């Protein structure tokens, strides 16, 4: 267990006038999971070629010059100082108060960026994101809370918590690339579009699916510890498993998140024993963003998560990777712009939406979440001191939960953080390699 010392804590306002105002969210802001989604990045004080990456000026991540920039970034992205609050139906909303962000500093004066090693998503890990208090009073923290902590060695991670109401994975990016665009001194190049009234049912609500993934997951035909790893698959381990699916002239390619959630799910499904009639559902955030006709703003500021939820017999999965990945992509291909407007539609009739709030409940054993960021710029964070040489999860809620991690490096792999019940992950961690 490792000695951080929090050096103290501030709250950070816009630095200037923002709207006072009540921020509907719409059905997907609703049901992504409670609480704050936690990443982290990891800085080193050193580039590759060994030259000290502290600017010419001695800084490297300067508390007071971070917290300027995060200031003037709360302007633009007002809401990211807000706090929740229920409408008057009892809908949680965003109220736009400039209650602030918190940010904070910390030393750890003993470790190391490698005393981390493969950076997994452990406790350890979820130390350098401040924790937060949940009591019943959904107003009383706040949205965004920062840590900043700083190593032996010189380097640095920024762990950062951001509750999932407020943006997804691309809006939560989008703000703090721009927050260290600013401090780094370069102008942003996409303002946030702050009105998410644009993905407002239609009126009448005409649902045109069934939307398999808001139905309760499956539960086993027939508390434990729960392990968190990560693992390494190199671009031949990839390409290796891809080429064990028949390459048929009629049969379109499928995608590689397919092919390595098929993989994921098959090595999973074995650990865990499941008998072939044992139904698994897997669930599959996927950004709408790239389906909704015609495409919202550049900028749009909120989530936009829609879910592909394949399910199948534990035997079709285990079977073989080229069959699971053929069921995934069927799922994935059904997410275009008649089906997530339906589903729009779908969570408008919902009498209420707590009740399909994805959870442990959602992705727990027999069943499997794995989210990917592969497309996400995770990477771009460049406060002025340079470009994060890992940023993945801070921690991982939920054992059956897993996220799709690219590279830091241009080397083409993939990465994938996972947690499993710790019996079975003794098993997967074989299994993810035996092919
Ligand atoms: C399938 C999906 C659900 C997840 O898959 P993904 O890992 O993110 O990646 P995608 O399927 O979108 O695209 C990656 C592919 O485009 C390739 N690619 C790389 N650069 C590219 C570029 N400029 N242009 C086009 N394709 C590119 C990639 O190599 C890959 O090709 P492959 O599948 O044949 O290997 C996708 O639809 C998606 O939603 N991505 C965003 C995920 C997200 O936001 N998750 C939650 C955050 S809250
Ligand atoms: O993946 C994300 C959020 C990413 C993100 C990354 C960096 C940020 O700054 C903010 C959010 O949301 C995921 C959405 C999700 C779901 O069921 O919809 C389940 C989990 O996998 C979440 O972690």
């Amino acid at each position: 267990h490792m000695k951080i010392t929090v050096r103290g804590s501030e709250m950070v306002y816009p630095a200037a006038e923002t709207p006072r105002r009540r921020l509907w969210n719409s059905g997907p802001d609703l049901v992504v999971p409670r609480f704050h989604t936690p990443s982290v990045y990891f800085f080193r004080r050193r580039d590759g070629e060994g030259n000290d990456l502290a600017a010419a000026d001695g800084s490297f991540f300067d508390g007071a010059r971070m917290r300027r920039a995060l200031a003037e970034a709360l302007v633009p992205f007002y809401p990211m100082a807000g706090r929740l609050a229920r409408d008057e139906d009892g809908r949680v909303e965003i109220d736009c108060n400039a209650g602030g962000v918190l940010f904070q500093e910390a030393d750890a004066p003993d470790a190391t960026v490698d005393d981390f090693g493969d950076f997994a998503p452990t406790m350890e890990l979820k130390r350098l994101i401040p924790t937060v208090e949940y009591t019943d009073d959904i107003s009383a923290f706040p949205l965004l809370v920062v840590q900043v902590t700083h190593f032996k060695c010189g380097g640095v991670a920024i762990g950062v918590g951001m509750q999932h109401h407020v943006a997804d994975g691309f809006s939560g990016l989008h703000f703090i690339n721009s927050w260290a665009d600013l401090c780094r001194g370069v102008p942003f190049a996409v303002m946030p579009y702050i009105d998410r009234s644009l993905l407002r049912a239609r009126d009448p609500p005409t649902p045109v699916y069934p939307h398999v993934e808001y139905q309760p997951a499956p539960a086993m035909l027939s508390t434990p510890p729960a392990a968190v790893a990560i693992f390494r698959l190199s671009r031949a381990d990839l390409g290796r498993l891809r080429s064990q699916i028949p390459a048929r002239e009629g049969v379109p390619r499928l995608s590689t998140y397919a092919v390595l959630a098929a993989h994921v799910w098959r090595c999973a499904s074995l650990a865990r024993g499941l008998p072939a009639d044992q139904p698994t559902k897997l669930y599959c955030a996927t950004d709408g963003r790239q389906r909704l006709q015609p495409p919202l703003p550049e900028g749009y500021f909120g989530n936009v998560i829609f879910t592909a939820t394949p399910l199948a017999d534990a035997g079709t999965v285990t079977a073989g990777v080229a069959e699971g990945a053929a069921v995934i992509q069927a799922a994935l291909d059904r997410m275009d712009e008649g089906y997530c407007r339906s589903a729009l539609d779908y969570l408008e009739l919902q009498p209420d939406l707590s009740a399909l709030v994805r959870g442990a409940h959602t992705f727990r054993c027999p069943n499997l979440g794995l989210t990917s960021w592969v497309r996400l710029p995770i990477h771009d964070a460049d406060f002025g001191w340079g470009r994060p040489v890992f940023m993945g999860p801070g921690g991982i809620a939920y054992e059956g939960l897993a996220f799709v991690l690219p590279s830091a490096n241009r080397d083409g792999s993939l990465s994938v953080a996972i947690s499993l019940q710790a019996e079975h992950m003794e098993k997967f961690r074989k299994f993810i390699y035996d092919f």
